[PDB]
């Protein structure tokens, strides 16, 4: 009966989803799947994040308006995010009118309680192209070992670090002009003003332990203001009484989670809903599922705006680490970094979605994709675990007794120890403890294959009069497939539509109080088939 607001960190537009932002969304799914099995009213929320001067340069160069631009990227996104069956109740964008009208209100709200500095700063600037410049579009000789075009902040020859102030004959990624400095007026937003509320929050106990670690070296560095304008020429919102100006993507990417909700609530004709999430009286229960590189802007910046602008914070923080590939970052020249559509042109999505939950833990740690351990796990744990109980005895089910399961349950006690697990595992789904979850998943797999085992139906099968011992049987290891599929729906959701097709029946987490008895089912082709290194190969190629 709980109210739920979850969100994945939003995709920036100018990149191709790829397994990174899969297994944030795909941990976000199982989270709200499980918790919609068990009754509460979720909402499901993300967005494109789509401002700023690489995207404004990016669609200049395309010979596109900006809007073509993201509108192309958001529809990519989404057609990936789909392919994996990410569970949205909104997917928006930053560049809409509900996110212009609420960093405005924000912006207005914080500059009201005296939270806004204004600062004169000193940035490099293309005098031909007419704008500063970030400082990946300035490039240069190094100061130190005197290596050319190099760029930014860092030389990638001596691995020294400076101001791109120091690049020797510096010139502008843009246009080739030599960059000079140039002054500018910036709103920065107090933060360190908040210092006091974000330890006290640190403390609380809520946030994971790895992160309220890291949470007090930052605050032992000392808490700094941040600006959150850009000049123009900009691809953003412009910045009331400030004309010129922009809001930062600081500002506007986070509301962009605000805005998505209104808009779903707008579309909705719901008018009361908004208030009810983001008020600061609210009883709804607002979680970011987030990266590590993003952790700091999460915990400190975000929840600071909030309270600056009588909002509500979010309740938890939900971070994950980063993904690898074979032990490594992801590596184009190995073809490794894989996109997520490249993925769908070799493997179903509940393969993956399946081995990431089967690694993925509360705590914050990288989480390895190997290749080969992959096939070995697919293969070994749905084929062979969970499938195997339904498709090695459907086909008596179907054949000998015109698909009708047994009316009562071979083993009674065998079943109550498979339903007795329901609390354990849905408390591992409810705490991110995904991998505990799948753990316990699979032992009772294996007690199911045990039992089959045992009873042994293919001998069975073959003995004069003993129909009725061969339909307990294969009846009780459906039964107990039954309950499986419904601990793995919030993983598997694709798996589970062909189950519930055989079965007859929607799976609910209650449901398996009540076995299937006197009760039809459906005959199937093949529920799950078996991957193969060859497909790894492919797909490793076509990365290439
Ligand atoms: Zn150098």
């Amino acid at each position: 009966a709980k109210k739920i607001l979850v969100t994945c960190a939003l995709p920036y537009a100018n990149g191709s989803i790829h397994l990174g932002h899969m297994l944030e969304h795909i941990q976000a799914d199982v989270w709200v799947r499980y918790q919609r099995m068990r009754g509460h009213e979720v909402n499901f929320i993300c967005a494109d994040d789509a401002h700023g001067t690489p995207i404004m340069l990016k669609a200049q160069q395309l010979g596109i308006t900006p809007e073509q631009m993201i509108g192309e990227m958001s529809q990519e996104h989404q057609t990936d995010f789909a392919g994996f069956n990410i569970s949205y109740d909104n997917y928006h964008s930053t560049h809409s009118e509900e996110n212009r009208q609420l960093s405005e209100l924000i912006y207005s709200r914080l500059k009201e309680n005296g939270f806004i500095k204004n600062r004169t700063i000193s940035q490099l600037y293309d005098p031909e192209k007419g704008m500063f410049l970030p400082d990946r579009f300035v490039k240069g000789t190094c100061p130190k070992c005197k290596s050319p075009d190099q760029y930014g902040d860092n030389c990638e020859v001596c691995g020294a670090t400076y101001s791109p102030t120091e690049l020797i004959e510096p010139k502008s990624v843009v246009s080739g002009a030599t960059p000079v400095m140039r002054d500018s007026e910036h709103f920065f937003f107090d933060l360190p003003s908040f210092s006091e509320m974000l330890q006290a929050w640190t403390r609380s106990g809520a946030l994971q332990e790895q992160v309220a670690n890291k949470m007090q070296e930052w605050f032992e560095s000392g808490l700094q203001q941040w600006d959150i304008s850009r000049d123009a020429p900009y691809f953003g919102f412009e910045i009331p009484n400030a004309p010129g100006k922009y809001f930062y993507v600081w500002l506007d990417a986070p509301i962009g989670y605000m805005g998505s909700f209104k808009n779903l609530c707008d579309k909705r004709g719901d008018s009361v809903s908004f208030d009810e999430y983001w008020k600061k009286d609210s009883t709804a229960e607002l979680y970011h599922f987030i990266g590590k590189d993003i952790v700091y802007f999460h915990s400190l910046f975000w929840p600071a705006m909030l309270e600056g602008s009588n909002f509500r914070k979010p309740s938890n923080l939900f971070v994950h680490g980063y993904v690898t590939v074979n032990g490594a970052k992801m590596s184009k020249s190995r073809g490794t970094f894989i996109k997520a559509s490249t993925w769908l042109n070799h493997f179903d999505a509940d393969s993956l979605r399946y081995y990431y939950t089967a690694k993925l833990s509360s705590r914050i740690d990288d989480i390895d994709l190997n290749l080969e351990d992959f096939v070995q796990r697919v293969n070994a744990d749905i084929v062979n675990k969970v499938v195997n109980l339904a498709s090695r005895n459907a086909g008596f089910i179907n054949k000998r007794f015109d698909g009708v399961l047994a009316s009562e349950l071979a083993d009674p006690q065998l079943y109550k120890t498979f339903t007795d697990a329901a609390e354990v595992i849905g408390e591992a789904w409810e705490s991110r403890e995904f991998g505990k979850a799948v753990r316990e998943i699979m032992a009772l797999a294996d007690l199911a294959n045990r039992y089959v085992d045992e009873q042994a139906p293919w001998v069975v099968a073959k003995q004069e009069g003993r129909d009725a011992d061969l339909q307990a049987i294969c009846s009780m290891g459906i039964n107990l497939f039954r309950v499986l599929m419904t601990y793995l729906k919030p993983v598997l959701p694709k798996l589970t539509e062909r189950a519930e097709a055989f079965l007859n029946t929607e799976l609910t987490w209650d449901g398996i109080q009540q076995p299937l008895l006197g009760h039809k089912v459906n005959p199937f082709k093949a529920l799950y088939n078996r991957i193969d290194m060859r497909q790894v190969e492919a797909l490793v190629e076509a990365s290439k």
